Parts: structure tokens; C-alpha cells; sequence
């Protein structure tokens, strides 16, 4: 008579392993998902930073549930989302995750924030989803700029022993990728865009206007604290102390969603920002860039 | 088909608000409970609390479900509860909550502490009632005075997201407000009792000693640290360095459940306190009074 | 209609006790579980570790369920694994705990971290297992050297409010014993081992090499970083910055594993250690000590 949360958690532990990348003098592990056959495997961007940094001093591996090691490469990684692909060559009869949708996740919902079960600290936690596309800043690892992502936010513990495993609903789907980098994860919808593009491409873009914002309020948004010249901004006529409280069609209620907010837009497609500039209601246009050209 | 938590979550999300006070240069939100269909919402005292002793400046709102704004008017607030009364005027088809009974609550119940839908980092969070009848400091926010309470405790987490909320048994019935001024709630008979006084006049009355105690654990109860002049404790016989171990016909475990326990006695009516004088053991009589006169 | 952990808890809750040391000026408070008809209670070593170590000074009791209030007598303690046993003398109608199999517990199993019911500051909390013979380091109470044991991990909230208390499982059985000195337990199946020996001869045993180690991890395990004269290690030609990472048949993948695997060694016999000298891959062969000669 195996109990309900332990049924799920053991129905998705063989699709969950361990990624450790090394040095000679550092050592660094996390959780990841396998994601399809092939071998492809979603973590997070914080969890091998310094190895995508610093490839030339460092190696990294994957550990399977029945104990395998075998090298892993880089496929590619989204700072901006904390997420990242890894790739295992040739290894037969793998158990892919079963993604799920989580346009469809409810507050409420029962979850399990699940690590790789051979992880030196891992673990397994419980609770419920707390909010929905809940803007929350992420740290950068290491030379890595920080981020803010709209998240799936649950009163399970998203810790070092879970990060980088999936957030798995009731019928052992995956609906979210956990960050450590209470809980908050990258919600597996915008974790099957970002992949895709990064197993294309090896990189993904995001739009920028060249702004960067303080939260305000009072009698209430995103302060425009910095404008890059020559950015979309500039050119829009977006100034600085301007308070902006709509990218899009979206609502923005302080910097966090602000940053969550621009990657939502269109590159190259004109877009209205909505700002209060000395206490007047102004309405701006702005064609938001890619954040690297080159690969756009 | 919907989660256990998620239609308990949703049955009461029309009866939980935003609460939104703000000024030239300050913001502060939380959340409330709709608990009379004429438009009377009961928080947090904490929630309010800024708004409350600087009304020329602070202007309060309250946000529903679907996303109403309506202007939101104080009754009355008592800091030594953390507990306050808003009313919004003429606003129809409001959903009322449903009041539990906080007396048939045991330990290990499931429980839910919402916070409302809309606030800027709103939670839901689920857990266990963890203890009954469990004294608690409280720290006054802006000029209010600290408190103690006899709380519900819950693993539940109470936070900024949720505080003000309701703590929600599986019958989508509220058994107290949450407060997080390891969780704490107001359990919802003393919110009655509290919310019918602010309703009717304002303002609360509660007894009074005029001690202030520190506590003591050895081979323990409240120390006397203070007697103020001519209080009951004083005309009593209430020493300094007196060891007290009961009050009225509870006893006293410390300071925290000394504060909730003079809260408990009759005003204008004899009440004896048992205390350990020099190792003896002494007990003594107080006729409480009202700690506010003009409103006895 | 009782909820679901509620029924557990309530079942449970004749079978835990407060447990509480004082002296002139100082106070204890813990909680035990009553693991045999004779009297026999066990709790943690860091509850009664200053009763222990300044008897004359502290006076130990036990509070039951209904009230009653009985001295209590140390049998033994074990900071090795913060365990400790009681003893009440000529009680009836004790009920006893119900004592589980913690190798049967598998991740994501449902638990509940009860506390004494009537302890000052009582917790009982709710979570499932999140990992299971999880090395974690324990702090020393008093004197008391500091430990590390191969813990049941739980996201239940362990608190001074349920330390000592059991950790039951959904047929209200007990798999664990609460220490909070992100929850970790002391499995029953060891905690069985350590009473008997506890019981019969106020003391145990536990075997020892000489090493102290400190961990590392690059392209891993636990580091010598001192080994006593005449030890075990000093004569099985263990040397110093030596990397340990196998003690008998257990990997070591840091300090803390380390130290869990050296008890589990046959005191008097030989055993394997696998090192890493200077880039080598070296087996030593050590003859464990017991801890206590005199007791052996």
C-alpha cells in the first residue's frame, strides 16, 4: 500500500538524474529532467554556470537513477529564464518525462518538488501551488547577469537538493522546472519554448528596449532609472524618472514584472509603454530590439 | 477535475480583498475578509496600521475579485488583537465568508491560509493546524503598542502575501485570520467577539493591571517587572519581583500567556492572582479596569 | 468527521510526554515517546544532555498526556546519535507507542512530527519524507561532542516544539524520532538498537579509528585531516590529507558520511579503506577500537 505522494514521486524518479560538473579545485551538483529519447536533458542555467563559463577546466556528467555516469555536453542556455539543456550521447532506453500544460496548473494544486535521487543533498518535497505567474528575481550564478521570470510559486521547499528537477503534478506530469537560484519554478510551458530554441540554435533571444527600473509606489510601477542611448527607448521618447505601468498589454506593478514584461513583446514590431511623467498620463511607442543580433 | 485544496482555494476567493493604503510617497497592501453582506471587512490591525494613525494622508481601497476598486472607510481597529474592521458602502452582490467555529479545531486539521487573488505577491499556502490556544507576541507596527494573542499556529506559512487573509478548514470555512505581524492566526470565535465591538462602537475595551512582566523558568511563570501607581495590582498587594503563576482561573506559563490571560478577566470584578513571594505562595486580588475609561 | 492526520495525531498523543529539566536558574523542556510498558521513554540526548552532565544541579520529569506530573531517571544517552532514555517508575496503564520499520519508509511518505501536547511551546507538524539515510551533522548540546547520523529527512517543520517526539507514519506508527539539534529524524530501526543497549547497560559502543576528516569535492570525499597516535588508522598506514572514499562497504562522499560510515564497522575486525594518496588509488586495512574500552 504505497501512499499517494509516494506513488508520483516514484513514477518520475527514472526520468530525473544528477548533473555534476568538476575541476581540479571545485565541485558543483544539481537536478535535471530528461526531456526527450534523444537524450536531452532541461536544468537549470545557475546549476552549471561555471562550467558553460569556464569549459575549458571543467567536465561536466549526468548520473541516472540505476547509478550510470556518462559525460554530458551543452547544448545551450538562457540566463534570462535560468535554464539550460544538456545532452547525453547514445544511451538506450531512457524514461522521458511526461510534460505537462501549465497553463492549466490552479492554485491549490497539489505538487512535488522532486530531485535526482542519487544527489549528494537531494530531495523530495511537498505542497501546493501558491501563485501563478508570479514575477520573482533570480541571482546570477556566476559571471551571469541577474533575472526576473514570471514563476509558479509553491510552499514546497525549493532548495540546492531539488533545483534543476521538475515540479511534478498529482499525475506525475511535469509542470515547472525548480529554482533555487517560498519556492518558485520556471513554469514547463515557457520551458518547452526556451528548449526548443536552444536545441536549434544553442541560444535563445529575448526582445530589450534598453531600460533599467527601480519600483515606485504610491498615490505605482516601474521607475525608469537608466536609458541606454540609441535603445528602443530613446528613440520612443521614453525618459528617465518616467514611471511606466503598462509594456504591452500588460499591467506592470513594480521592476520585476517590468523585466517580465518586455519579453513578452514582439522584436521589431512597434509597442505601446504607458508611463507617467510628471504626473501626466503619457503613452510612448517603442520597437524592442533583440538582445543579440546576431543570432536573430 | 479540481484539487482537494484547489476548490476549497476557489470556493472563498470572492470573499478575500485587497486592502491598499497609500500616501504622496508610500504603499502598503494586504489582505481581508468580507464578513457581513453590508460591506464590513475584517484584517489585520498591522495591515492598516499606518493609515490609521496618519488618516490626512493615507487613502484606502479595496480590490475584489474581479478586480473592483471601491473606497474603503475604517470602523475601528484593536492593535491587541492585531484585528480591524473596513466597510465599503453599497457595493452589491458581495460574496460574505462562511464563519466556522474555532473551538471544535484540533491539531492536524487541514487548513489553508488564502491571501487575496490579486495582491501584488499574494500566497496560498496549506498545512496543518500545529497548536491551540498558543500565545504569541505580535510587534506593533507603526505607534502601537506590541501584543500577545492566543493564536491558532499552523505549518501553514503566513506571510506578507496571506496576512490579513483567511485561515480556511476544508469546509471552506474561515477559522481565523492570518497574521504575520511557524504561522500564526487569529482564530475566528475571539474575531467575532472583536469585529461585533469595532462594528458597533469603534472601538474595544479590554482589562487591565497595570504590570509588566518578564519570564521565569526554574525549579516559572511571569515576573513582576513593573507596577504602575495606583493600578489594581498596585491596591492589591501586586509586588515587584513577584512570581506570577496564575490569573484567575488560568495559569500562567510566562509573559506571553500572562498578557493573554489578563485579557481574559471580568473588568470591575474581583479576580484573585496566585504569585511565589520569596519561595511563598501568595495569592492576591485585583479588580481589573477598563484600559480605556471614556469608552466603559 | 476527524480529518485524516488528525485521527493519526490523536492516536499517537497518550504516548508522548513533556520532558523537563530545571535547576535553580535554569529550565529544559522536551518531548519523549513511551516505548515500553515498564516505563522506558526515549527522546533526544540534547534535551536531557544538561540534566545529564550536572545531575546534582537538575531535576528531571516527566508530564503525561492527562496532566501528571512523575519524575523521571536517566537510563543512558548516546551523542553519537542524540538519543537518551528515561525511565518512570511503577506507572500504569501506560499506553506505548506503537514502533515502526524505518527501512520499509520510502520518499514521499506521508509523516507527522508530534510534539507533547501540553509543552510550552508544542508543534505537531505535517510533511512527507524527502530523503532517506541522509548523513547530517548535529550540534553538541552542552559539553556534549557534536555528531553526524544517518537521518530520515522530512519537509515537516522539526522545532524545539517536537524535538524528541516521534515522527509517525499514516498507520500512526513510529519511524523516527524528531531532533532539532529541512527536519531530520532518528530512523526507529536504529533508535530500537540504541535503547536496548541504552536499557541493559546505561551505555554503547560505538566504534572508532582515530581519523578526523574534512570533505572535498573535485575531479571527492572526505579528507584526514588529523589521525591520532597508536590509532586504528595510524597503524593501517592511513596518512594525512588522505582522501577517503570507501569505509568497509559504504562509499564516503564527504565528512559527514564519513562519520556515519565508521559505525557501522565491526568493532575488533578487519576492514577496508579506500583512499586516494597523491593521485593513487590505495586500500588500507584498519582493526576498529571501541569508542568506550571499558564498557567493551
Amino acid at each position: 500500500p504505497a501512499g499517494r505522494f509516494t506513488k508520483v514521486a516514484a513514477a518520475v524518479a527514472d526520468s530525473v538524474v544528477t548533473i555534476e560538473s568538476v575541476s581540479d579545485q571545485e565541485g558543483m551538483q544539481g537536478s535535471g529532467v530528461i526531456v526527450d529519447g534523444r537524450g536531452y536533458i532541461v536544468t537549470n542555467n545557475h546549476v552549471i554556470s561555471e562550467a558553460a563559463n569556464n569549459p575549458s577546466q571543467f567536465k561536466t556528467t549526468v548520473v541516472f537513477n540505476d547509478g550510470k555516469e556518462v559525460p554530458a555536453n551543452l547544448v545551450g542556455r538562457d540566463p534570462k529564464t535560468d535554464l539550460a539543456v544538456l545532452k547525453v550521447d547514445n544511451v538506450d532506453n531512457l524514461t522521458v518525462a511526461r510534460l505537462g500544460d501549465s497553463s492549466k496548473v490552479r492554485v491549490g494544486d497539489e505538487v512535488l518538488a522532486v530531485g535526482a535521487p542519487l544527489g549528494l543533498r537531494s530531495t523530495v518535497t511537498q505542497g501546493i501551488v501558491s501563485a501563478l505567474h508570479r514575477p520573482v528575481p533570480l541571482s546570477g550564478e556566476g559571471s551571469d547577469t541577474d533575472t526576473v521570470i514570471d514563476a509558479i510559486q509553491t510552499d514546497a521547499s525549493i532548495n540546492h537538493g531539488n533545483s534543476g528537477g521538475p515540479l511534478i503534478d498529482m499525475d506525475a506530469q511535469v509542470i515547472g522546472i525548480n529554482t533555487a537560484g517560498l519556492g518558485f519554478a520556471i513554469p514547463v510551458n515557457e520551458m518547452k519554448l526556451v528548449a526548443n530554441s536552444l536545441i536549434k540554435d544553442g541560444a535563445i533571444v529575448h526582445p530589450t528596449l534598453g531600460i533599467s527600473t527601480r519600483s515606485v509606489s504610491n498615490a505605482s510601477g516601474a521607475q525608469v532609472a537608466n536609458v541606454k542611448a540609441g535603445s528602443p527607448a530613446q528613440k520612443g521618447g521614453i525618459l528617465e524618472n518616467d514611471v511606466i505601468v503598462k509594456v504591452g498589454n500588460r499591467a506592470v506593478a513594480d521592476s520585476d514584472e517590468f523585466v517580465v514584461a518586455v519579453r513578452q513583446l514582439a522584436i521589431g514590431q512597434d509597442a505601446p509603454i504607458e508611463v507617467v511623467r510628471e504626473g501626466r498620463h503619457v503613452t510612448l511607442t517603442v520597437k524592442p530590439d533583440p538582445d543579440s543580433t546576431l543570432e536573430h
